C-alpha cells in the first residue's frame, strides 16, 4: 500500500469522487470523517464506527496533548493502537482548538503559549511542536499548522494571518520531512487562507503549491460567515488549489453545506454534532428533528424511515425520546450512531451520484425533500 | 415452553444449580441479572447485555411508572419491544425505591402516596397497583409488592411490617390471578421479611409457603446489616423457603457476598454498581480496581488477565483510566460491559463447580484469590 494515492475516478462538473490510500486504508472520497476527540469517537466503539461506514476519523491534538498526552500516548504504542481503530486517522494541528478553548494566549511568530482549559497549566504550540506531536500520536493524515483568523477580518488582519501561516505552512513542511518515519508514512496538508478574499486566497495557494502538500484544506470558513458567504468564498478559492490533490473543507457541516461544498469541488469533512437539547437531534431525509420533543413520545417509527442503521432497524423513536429526556447513557449512544450512519449514507450517495453522473439531481432531489 | 418450570440439576450443601424455563427463555441458575433502571442497563445494548453472558434482566417498576410511564410503555408493545430486550424480565414492585428516593410518602394499609423525585407529580402504589402496572410492563417475573423493613429494627416493628407484607402477599398473589394473560404467561414471587428475627422469619415463610409462590425472596437485607449478619440471617432464613422453588436475594451484591449466598441456598442475584469516584471501580479475579488511581495511567494489561469479555480483549487499563478520567461516554460502556461480564464469568465458575461438585474448593479458592 503506498503511503498515499489520491485518484480521481469521476467527475461531474467541480465535483470529484475517488479514494486516497494509504497505509492503513483505503478513504472513499467525498468522505465524511467523524471526529474523536479525546482519543474517542463520542459513545462508539471503534468497530461501531467502522460499522457506520467512516474510513476514517479525525483526532483533536489539543485535546490528546492535555491528557492524557503525546508522549504518553507515544509510549503506549500510539492513537491508533491506544483507542482501538486501525485504519486512517488525521490529526488538527490543535491550533484552532487553542484559540477557542484555551486561556491566556500569548501569540508570537514562534507560535503559542497558552493555559490549559482543564487546570490552568501551561503549555505551547508552535509549527514544529504541533507536527511532532501529530508523529508522537502516529497520525496518517497531519494538518500544518496555522493562524486563524476571525470573521468578520480586515484585509489587513486577514493579509497578515494568512501570511504568517504560510511562512508557518513552510516550517510544517520542513519539521514534517525531517523526520524519516513520519515522511515515509503519513501524509501532510496544507492549509489556503484569505478570509473572504479572492486576492488573499489566490496569495495563498501560490504559496501552498509553490510549497507542495499532499492535501489542501480550505481554513478559514464555518466560522461565522453563513452558508451563502461560505459557499461564494468556496466559488473562487477551491479552483485555485491544485486539482491532483484532495480538497478539505475542516469542521463543515452539516448535510446541504456537504453537499454544496462537493458542487463546489470538496473531497473531505468532518465536524461533532450538544447544548440547549441539541444532543436531540437527528437527521432524516425529510430534515433534523429533536427527538426531545413531545411529539415523538409515542411514535414507533424509527429515526428515519428509510436509514439502513443499526438503531433504526431496532428502536422506535418513542424509545429514543425517552432515553434522551432521561439523560440515559444510551440515548447518546444510539443517537450518534445513527447520526454518523446518515452521514455515511449521505457520503455514499454523493459518491455513487457523482459516478453515475446524476450528482446534480441528486443534489435537487436531496434538497427539494430535506427542506420540504 | 412453560410459564415457569424450575428444575435442580445438581447440589452441593445448600448450594444448587438448575434451570428456570420460561417463555421468553431458560435462566441458568444461580443467575446474576443485570439491572435496567429506565427501560436501559446502563450504557448496553440488550445485545451487549446479552454477549456478556446475561440470561435475565432486572426493570425497576418505580423509575418506570415515572418516566415513561407504565400505560404509555404498554400502548407502545411493553417493555421488552420498547428496550429491544425479548428475553425474561423480572421486575420489582416499586415499593423499595418509593421509600429510598421519593418524597412526602403517605404509609397505609392500602399502599403508598408519594411525590415524584423528578418534578414533584403524585403517585400510588398499592399491591393492586404494583402488579397491575408489571402486567402494563409485561414482565416474566413480577415481585408481589411488601413493605420495607429498615435496618435496625425493633422486634415490634420488624412483626409489624412482615405481617403487612404478608397480607399484601395474598393481595399481589389474588391481583396477579385475576388477570388471565399475567397468570398464564409470567410467574409471581413473594418475599420473606422479618428482619433478623428468626421466628419472624418462620413466620413469614410459613405465610408465604401457604399463599404459595413461583419463587421466594429474602427480603429486608443488604440494608445496612453488614455480610455477617446478612450470612446469619441466610444460615437460618433460606431453608424455611420451599427448597423446589428459586430463592431470591435482592440487591446483592458484591461476589463476596454472592459466592456466600449461593452457599447458602440463593439462585438469584441483581445489584448496580458510580459516586465519589466509584464508576471507575472493575473487578478482577484478584479484588476490584479503581481505574482512576494513577497507576494504570500506562499500564497496557487488560482490566482482568483472565477475563474472556470483548473489552478485555481489546483495550488496556491505559486507555480506559483515561476515558474515565476524562468522564467519557466509552469509559462507561466499557467498564459496565467488562463489569457486568466478570459478573457472569463468576456465575458461571459458580454453576460449574456447584454441576462438578468442587463449589466449596471453588469458593475457597475464589475468596484467597480475591482477598489476598
Ligand atoms: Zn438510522
Ligand atoms: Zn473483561
Amino acid at each position: 500500500r503506498p503511503r498515499f494515492s489520491f485518484s480521481i475516478a469521476a467527475r461531474e462538473g467541480k465535483a470529484r469522487t475517488g479514494t486516497i490510500e494509504m497505509k492503513r486504508g483505503v478513504i472513499r472520497t467525498p468522505a465524511f470523517m467523524p471526529v474523536g476527540t479525546a482519543a474517542t469517537v463520542k459513545a462508539l466503539k471503534p468497530e461501531t464506527v467502522r460499522a457506520t461506514g467512516a474510513d476514517i476519523i479525525l483526532g483533536n491534538t489539543y485535546h490528546l496533548m492535555l491528557r492524557p498526552g503525546a508522549e504518553r500516548i507515544a509510549k503506549l504504542g500510539g492513537l491508533h493502537s491506544f483507542m482501538g481503530w486501525d485504519r486512517p486517522i488525521l490529526t488538527d494541528s490543535g491550533g484552532y482548538q487553542v484559540m477557542s478553548l484555551s486561556s491566556l494566549t500569548k501569540q508570537s511568530e514562534e507560535g503559542v503559549t497558552f493555559k490549559s482549559h482543564l487546570d490552568g497549566s501551561r503549555h505551547m504550540l508552535s509549527p514544529e511542536r504541533s507536527i511532532e506531536i501529530q508523529h508522537l500520536l502516529g497520525s496518517d493524515i497531519v494538518m500544518a499548522f496555522d493562524e486563524c483568523t476571525p470573521y468578520p477580518a480586515t484585509p489587513s488582519r486577514a493579509a497578515s494571518s494568512m501570511e504568517r501561516s504560510m511562512r508557518w505552512a513552510k516550517r510544517s513542511r520542513d519539521a514534517f520531512d525531517s523526520r524519516k518515519e513520519q515522511a515515509e508514512n503519513a501524509a501532510l496538508f496544507g492549509i489556503q487562507q484569505g478570509s473572504v478574499f479572492e486576492n488573499l486566497r489566490q496569495q495563498s495557494a501560490d504559496a501552498l503549491a509553490e510549497i507542495g502538500f499532499d492535501g489542501y484544506a480550505v481554513g478559514g470558513l464555518a466560522v461565522g460567515e453563513g452558508q451563502d458567504e461560505m459557499f461564494r468564498v468556496l466559488d473562487f478559492s477551491v479552483p485555485m488549489l491544485p486539482d491532483d490533490k484532495p480538497h478539505y473543507l475542516m469542521g463543515v457541516g452539516k448535510p446541504d453545506d456537504i453537499v454544496g461544498a462537493v458542487e463546489r469541488g470538496i473531497d473531505m469533512f468532518d465536524c461533532v454534532l450538544t447544548r440547549s437539547g441539541r444532543n436531540g437531534q437527528a437527521f432524516t431525509w425529510d430534515g433534523p428533528i429533536n427527538i426531545r420533543n413531545a411529539r415523538f413520545s409515542e411514535d414507533l417509527k424509527p429515526l428515519d424511515s428509510e436509514c439502513h442503521c443499526a438503531v433504526c432497524q431496532k428502536w422506535s423513536r418513542a424509545y429514543i425520546h425517552h432515553l434522551i429526556r432521561a439523560g440515559e447513557i444510551l440515548g447518546a449512544m444510539l443517537m450518534t450512531e445513527h447520526n454518523i450512519a446518515f452521514y455515511q449514507q449521505l457520503m455514499q450517495k454523493i459518491r455513487d451520484s457523482i459516478s453515475e453522473g446524476r450528482f446534480s439531481q441528486f443534489a435537487q432531489d436531496f434538497r427539494a425533500r430535506y427542506f420540504a
